[PDB]
């Protein structure tokens, strides 16, 4: 069965068949339309299945499927699943697999990139102190003096969930969030009840606006250990306008390295629950997100305030013209500091472009169109008018708990 | 089964099981999600009819009384004897507004009992067509306090009788290639401006030609009318900072009036059924101006701002984009034509939204549809979760009439 999108400011029509291989499910039915919901332990019984289909995969892109390598490494996987119940990738199929867990994030506009990561094996990792060190080289290797590099840290993959490896932060890089006792909240509001663990377990708060977190780690299911990350690592970008010299008075900067820790990567029924990646920011998940909504700096009445804009009706878009000049001045400041970063309408060209090629060489581009299209001027992006599939492969990143909420504590 | 939904930036949680009285099918299933989609006998009658109508008595606190089961065996005769049925006004006046309340990708559809229902169904020429569209278009414009309106037609028979307005809009601007290679006026229009000198009118060729309306009766060869001038408000649209605004030459006309979608309701298929409520800001700003597949006025307009075009991180395109959609809202604001911007509009959606989760169970709605074409997140609606099922009676989508139409 055949599938055609249709992009209707081109009418370039696309055949989709990828959509066939798909496994799991969408959380939609014939019913009902579960396109917006923001989200829609493991035996020896399926886990071959599942990993057949991965090496099966693997050694399809290699052009080796049903050579005499594969054949031997589907009895390797069999004979170590049925004595020891799980077993390790090679070196070559973590690779690929992260790789494809990237190719296969339906929500990530950033796909065009997805061949050129660099993955740290840290499967050796056994403590918190190890991990840490790993996650230091990590930021070095990334950031690269604001030169930004895709990388991808993955350590030792799940067993009986009760040795878990997490990264208890939800990035690796984020600014302290602090309640006041009058309501009000000091630094990003969306880090306030991390900020609150990080500082019952032992770490001393600063107390600012602009305070990076520490590091919460967890080697092996043990409790997490706090770890400061060296500040000549944490590349930080001082936020000013080209043309408003007040807006450098506002006393805003943003990290250099977007790097998502809390997610986790499954590759052939593996499971690696912590799995810290990395790339690069596209300005309007700083400008428009991270300043902007409601729920974290909401600084757009201030700049709207400083801007002198008739701020008494709505329909004088006084919060929309405060939007644009924030991430004006986001990607003005990144730009002049030399690190990278993306502004809306050159990601989503360049997705448009991937996403084709995926459609030529690869069958399809699972893509899901309520992350893709940016937080600002939608429409004057091309994938607005882009219609998409979305459908789940795997190798894939997940979801998981906050590993405050499962986890047992040893004491 | 029953099913939440949760507002991310407030942490609002709605229960939604008004999703099981849906009937009709999303196009999706469990292997592949095709929200970001854009269209996806005598016999099968009597059910759907039984359906509308134990919802109707239901609406009004009398199911299962005689009246109710009178209306029922009165229909179900109606149908064994003539093979159709027709609708008591009440109950037409009841489908409509729910059409638009069940209608998933609308934002202003707080306003959905308030709809104007004109019954046109004694109409049977091109000419009584045209008659019940000027009295809409006057209606609904009311000087510029504008009203939401619909006009039903009468109901299809047998695919051979359809009444169909052939135009997508009631009052839509003409488009035409150029021998330059570009176009004038709306591109969206191109074809359809085509279709009417192709047969007969004779277009004054400018930017903004209000389109003739091509109205086919019963089935036969559809015919050309002029609307009147003086029932087509239009805005002049000058910026409130800008003097230069004014010298681009823009106007655009006050009345939204969607007249190619198909009104079904108790099985019934109303092939014509033109309706009318008032712009949201962006929806010409943003769309009928700044589409590269409209009118796309970008560059122009940046250029007069003298903004760097040189790189598109200097976000020229997007201060353009606000400030011309900061000029149509004052525009209709000075001429005290009704519009809502994008961000009352949504604000009233998430109120109609706790409001029908409250008192109905539930709300269908299409984030990829409900969320504004500009400074998305920004919206209430952004971080709002909606679940998306069709419900009945509806709006459907049906094809072109110069597609289908034996000529
Ligand atoms: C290199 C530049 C990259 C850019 C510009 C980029 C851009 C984005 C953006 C804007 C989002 C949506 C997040 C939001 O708006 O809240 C996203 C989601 C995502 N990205 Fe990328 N990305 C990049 C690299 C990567 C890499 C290296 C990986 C993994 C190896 C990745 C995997 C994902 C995943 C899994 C999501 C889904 C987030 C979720 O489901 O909540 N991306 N990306
Ligand atoms: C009264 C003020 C109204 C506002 C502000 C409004 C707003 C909107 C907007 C912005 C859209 C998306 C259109 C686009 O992006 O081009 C839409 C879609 C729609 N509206 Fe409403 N609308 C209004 C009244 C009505 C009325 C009176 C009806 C019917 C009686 C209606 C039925 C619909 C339908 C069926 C759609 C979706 C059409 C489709 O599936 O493509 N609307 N509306
Ligand atoms: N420039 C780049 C480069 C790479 C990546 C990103 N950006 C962004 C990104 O995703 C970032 C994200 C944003 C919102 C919610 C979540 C999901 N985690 C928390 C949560 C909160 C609320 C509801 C559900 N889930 C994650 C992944 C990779
Ligand atoms: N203020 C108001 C008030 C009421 C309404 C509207 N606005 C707007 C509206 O419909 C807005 C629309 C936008 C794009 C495409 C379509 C559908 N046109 C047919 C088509 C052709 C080709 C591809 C896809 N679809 C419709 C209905 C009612
Ligand atoms: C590809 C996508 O289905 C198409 O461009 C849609 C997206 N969302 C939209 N949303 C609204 N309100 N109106 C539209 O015309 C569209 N177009
Ligand atoms: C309700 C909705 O699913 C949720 O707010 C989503 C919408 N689309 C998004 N798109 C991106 N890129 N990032 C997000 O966090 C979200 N949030
Ligand atoms: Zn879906």
């Amino acid at each position: 069965r055949f599938l055609k999108v249709k992009n209707w400011e081109t009418d370039v029509v696309l055949t989709d068949t990828l959509h066939l291989k798909s496994t799991l499910e969408t959380g939609c039915t014939e019913h009902i339309c579960m396109g917006s919901i923001m989200l829609p332990v493991r035996t020896k019984d399926q886990l071959f299945p599942l990993a057949k289909e991965f090496l099966d995969q693997y050694y399809s892109s290699i052009k080796r499927f049903g050579s005499k390598a594969h054949m031997d490494r589907l009895e390797e996987v069999n004979k170590e699943i049925e004595s020891t119940s799980t077993y390790q990738l090679k070196d070559t199929e973590l690779i690929y697999g992260a790789k494809h867990a990237w190719r296969n994030a339906s929500r990530c506009v950033g796909r065009i990139q997805w061949s050129k990561l660099q993955v740290f094996d840290a499967r050796d990792c056994t403590t918190a102190h190890g991990m840490f060190n790993y996650i230091c080289n990590h930021v070095k290797y990334a950031t690269n003096k604001g030169n930004l590099r895709s990388a991808i840290t993955i350590f030792p993959q799940r067993t009986d969930g009760k040795h878990d490896f997490r990264v208890w932060n939800s990035q690796l890089i984020r600014y302290a969030g602090y309640k006041q006792p009058d309501g009000s909240t000091l630094g990003d509001p969306a880090n306030v009840q991390f900020t609150e663990i990080c500082i019952q377990q032992g770490w001393k708060a600063p107390r600012g606006r602009f305070d990076v977190l520490p590091l919460l780690l967890q080697a092996n299911g043990n409790d997490p250990e706090l770890f400061q990350i060296p500040p000549e690592l944490v590349l930080e970008v001082p936020i000013r306008h080209p043309k408003f010299d007040w807006f450098k008075d506002l006393g805003l900067k943003w990290y250099g390295l977007p790097a998502v820790s809390n997610m986790l990567l499954e590759i052939g029924g593996l499971e690696f629950s912590a799995c810290p990646f990395s790339g690069w920011y596209m300005g309007t998940e700083i400008g428009v997100r991270d300043y902007c909504d409601n729920s974290r700096y909401n600084i757009l009445e201030e700049v709207a305030k400083k801007m002198d804009l008739d701020m008494r009706k709505t329909s004088s878009l006084w919060k929309d013209q405060a939007l644009v000049e924030i991430n004006i001045a986001v990607l003005y400041s990144f730009q002049s500091d030399k690190v990278t970063i993306v502004d809306h309408h050159s990601a989503t060209e360049s997705f448009i472009k991937h996403m084709e090629n995926e459609y030529r060489c690869r069958g399809g581009c699972p893509a899901d169109w309520v992350w893709i299209v940016p937080p600002m001027s939608g429409s004057i992006t091309p994938v607005f008018h882009q219609e998409m599939l979305n459908y789940r492969l795997t190798p894939s990143f997940e979801y998981q708990p906050d590993p405050w909420n499962t986890h047992v504590w040893k004491g």
